[PDB]
């Protein structure tokens, strides 16, 4: 009955989604002139990447002003228009709150490098906004996230004469949360956008706020306690608004970012731990990884909801699989050197799947049939490729391809003038892969996606239903139930590339009619001991309901 | 043992395939260059639409010189280099012998309409090359093939001042096969091209040579005599050349055109009867009508091979179905009255199936698993569309779409300057559908097609075996065996738009394992009464073997 539970999220980047000024970069008037596409696609809630003033050393995750609107994208007036227009269509909009760090260009860190005591004598209140060390020897058992760039997590600052902490890029100094004033600053940054009517934030790099000696400085308890404070605020001051976390960690630690009915934290976390096992299972044709990891997720509080996703603006991340699993995921999905960046693969959905529609359709149904609310990477619903010529994780962020005209419909600037080049190779280029062509293709991947979402939308068990795996006895075939209110769903997906047989244990269901959700065609009723034989085509999926 | 029984045929018009010189019209130089393409797609034999001198009032089926090359297409020297280059890759090439009629522009008719005796009393030995009535009353109990356009099968010749007979356009006066010089002329024309090394003929519209009073003037015994004489000449003089027949009739009548081992006619006949029911079975989600019509075919002579196809240069033809079958086909496949011509539907394959890969793939697997030798219609391997802006069945004959170059790569002439305008609409134009994009696209329909052709080669039972339908007990699901040397193929294919269960009668095959043709994936061993419960996804096809 929470709104975000039955929602369907869509992730996009105002700078890559739609130009409006012909400038080569997208803007909020560009995004605003396309809200009819998102609603009519079947999106409920837009998640927009960071839109704040930034030098874009990390595409806006180095925020320079938490209450502004990056010029490229237009004005705070523009932003308040877009919020009115999406709200009129019944779309929620959530932003990206970058709590762990700011840009080195931020007024705060510009002030901070002035040292602790000021020229006139007085305290320098911004010095302890950030995290300083004299020689940089604290925190030594901590992994470095941005592997192909950073070599320490401490950087020397010329003016300050001291060292400063950054879990990410050197130009992204970490904020010091033992500073009470810093917590009050973010609360103030949140309140500003939540007073303009934003429906919540997806919160970034949450596990890295506090760092302590003798720990990996991930998932610390005092970090969790900061986060409950946000939840505490937003619950009191904005009943309704949504906190959604990106906690890339192992299933045992991720669930804690929900934390407790009495001490609530996030409303939604991403189900990072299933998403690599999905790709893994396609190559091993062995879905067992999916169950093992799903079984390491303990129950989440009543308010809690999983955000299911396949790709996103970051790389496909192998930071939380075993050493062998990572070796395997590079071997199978990263044959080239260029394809890998810091423990991960910078490739979009369709290249990863050899542009196989069956496989794209397979993983999308699993994404819609796994428990939670699903998020869609922009462009992936028409089958966009990538540009591995672009540096660091940007090749998956090429601009939305809207038609076959200039620069894909994204701009009227020539492709070489756009912020990222719009893709125009023979396979995934906008002349072949574009939204106009797919609004008129009765069988386009666009129309299949939207049909799929109508199909999920008609069956509340997909959002709120429980989940129960059933044994099948063929590891290529994955099957499970979703029961909720009236109906019980039965979802059986073939993860292998040719016809597979399988013996489903439907013991608890003897005597039910299993029927197709698309048009109610009947299969045999379950009888005897409830071992239900099935054959599946290559990469098939059956979405079924069990009548009784 | 005969080469044509193992061949895969590719139908193509030179005038629309590849242009060599930028004059806007495809030619033999152009085609010669694309022979590596057909070779690699999996084609063995080229069937070339009429290349002869013609007014092109019926796309060159109105011939004005049997022993020459239409300027538009190149020289006779071009032709010889083409055959050298096509043979050098081990391809066969069959032409199109138009026996029943010539153009009104043909010298024989221009001589014929001079009348019976010349103004100098001497007698016109060219007048009864054709079929002359003084008032146009004979053969009144016959039908008008080109119903949409010709009002009568007699037309008044203003010059000779009497009626001549045509089954087709008034521009296509019928030849008079009761005059022995005509049969001589026709054999002589066949010998011209067979002397040049051409490998055979598709003989056009064979049911209509002889017209006889009081009859339906089709399938007369006298035409089969004429046709037997042709076969005799081939047999005796050029052994080993193919004769194929456009015999669009009812099944009991089509087999007559192979005519006995004692005195044979055609090596091959197109299986017109199964084609309409494939389309019909797919909208009716019921495959009865297929089994039905296949039984109505008698077994054919040893030499004979059936020739399956889905589409061709002509319309999808509905003359040989019941009127309620026609009422259904029109209502399901022609939602616009323009879409229907001459008791048929003039659309390409992909528009017909709504550009739906699973449906395009399903009918293509059936083409390849049904008994006989399959014909691909040019461009259908890439999912080409139709251009109804072009009159009379030319909407399916648009230029080949090779790349997204200026005219789709067909010509350097720009689109408005070609013979037919290359398709450029959003869904089917060369910007989106073309050979080059599909050569690089791992999952392209072109590639799926080369692999399936590849897999049909791995199993000689596909070209040479028998056909035996299995029970299934579900009209949607259609199953059958093909057996030939050691082996037994099992071809199960679903014709419904959603999952369907079945119960295959495989009692002849208890205790043996069905194994996947693609990946050698074994399925459970057949037990018990051999009744094999299965389930199929939407528009699926299971290609299997049943081992020793
Ligand atoms: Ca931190
Ligand atoms: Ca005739
Ligand atoms: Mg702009
Ligand atoms: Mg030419």
């Amino acid at each position: 009955p929470e709104w975000y539970k039955s929602a369907v999220f869509y992730e996009l980047s105002v700078r890559t989604f739609q130009d409006g000024n012909g400038d080569g970069k997208g803007d909020f008037p560009g995004l605003t002139s396309r809200l009819d596409y998102l609603k009519n696609l079947g999106v409920d809630c837009l998640w927009l990447l960071p839109w704040f003033p930034s030098p874009l050393r990390d595409d806006g995750y180095d925020v320079a002003d938490y209450r502004g609107i990056h010029p490229d994208l237009g004005t705070l007036d523009d932003f308040k228009v877009f919020l009115r227009e999406a709200h009129a269509r019944g779309l929620w909009v959530i932003g990206d709150l970058v709590t762990n760090h700011t840009s080195s260009d931020h007024p705060w860190f510009q002030a901070a490098r002035r040292g602790p005591t000021l020229p006139d004598g007085s305290p320098n209140e911004y010095h302890d906004y950030y995290v300083w060390s004299d020689e940089g020897k604290e925190y030594a058992d901590t992994r470095i996230i941005f592997t192909d760039t950073e070599v320490s997590n401490w950087t020397l600052d010329e003016q300050a004469g001291k060292y400063y902490w950054h879990r990410f890029f050197a130009s992204q100094p970490d904020l010091n949360y033992d500073n009470p004033k810093v917590v009050e600053e973010l609360h103030g940054a949140a309140r500003f956008w939540l007073d303009l009517g934003l429906d919540g934030f997806r919160v970034d790099a949450v596990p890295y706020l506090i760092e302590r000696e003798g720990t990996s400085c991930e998932n610390l308890p005092e970090t969790h306690e900061i986060l409950k404070g946000f939840r505490a605020m937003v619950d009191r001051e904005y009943p309704g608004r949504l906190l959604l976390a990106e906690a890339h960690q192992w299933p045992e630690e991720v669930v804690e970012y929900f934390g407790t009915e009495a001490e609530p934290e996030f409303h939604m976390c991403f189900n990072f731990p299933v998403m690599p096992r999905l790709y893994m299972s396609l190559k091993r044709e062995d879905t067992s990884s999916i169950r093992e990891i799903m079984g390491r997720l303990p129950k989440i509080p009543s308010f809690g909801q999983w955000c299911i996703f396949l790709r996103n603006h970051d790389e496909l991340t192998l930071e939380m699989v075993t050493d062998d699993e990572r070796a395997f995921m590079y071997a199978a999905y990263a044959p080239d050197a260029r394809m890998k960046i810091n423990v991960g693969i910078r490739r979009r959905l369709a290249p990863l799947l050899d542009n196989d529609r069956r496989r794209i359709e397979l993983l999308n149904t699993v994404l819609l049939a796994l428990p939670g609310s699903p998020v869609l990477y922009y462009g992936d619903e028409i089958g966009m490729g990538d540009d591995l010529g672009l540096p660091d994780r940007n090749g998956v962020r090429t601009p939305m391809q809207w038609n076959a005209g200039t620069s894909g419909g994204f701009s009227t600037a020539q492709p070489s003038d756009c912020f990222f080049p719009p893709i125009q190779d023979p396979v995934y280029g906008f002349g072949r892969v574009n939204v106009q062509s797919q609004l008129q293709d009765p069988s386009s991947l666009l129309k299949w996606t939207a049909r799929q979402l109508e199909l999920r939308r008609a069956h509340p068990a997909f959002a709120h239903g429980d989940l129960t795996f059933i044994e099948t006895g063929n590891p290529a075939i994955l099957a499970f139930t979703r029961q909720y209110d009236g109906e019980t769903l039965l979802i059986v997906s073939n993860f292998a590339g040719n016809a597979q047989a399988g013996l489903l244990d439907l013991a608890p269901f003897v005597g039910r009619a299993p029927v197709t959700l698309s048009g109610a065609s009947p299969l045999p009723v379950v009888t005897g001991n409830g071992q239900y034989p099935v054959v599946m085509g290559k990469y098939d999926y059956y979405w079924l309901r069990l009548n009784s």
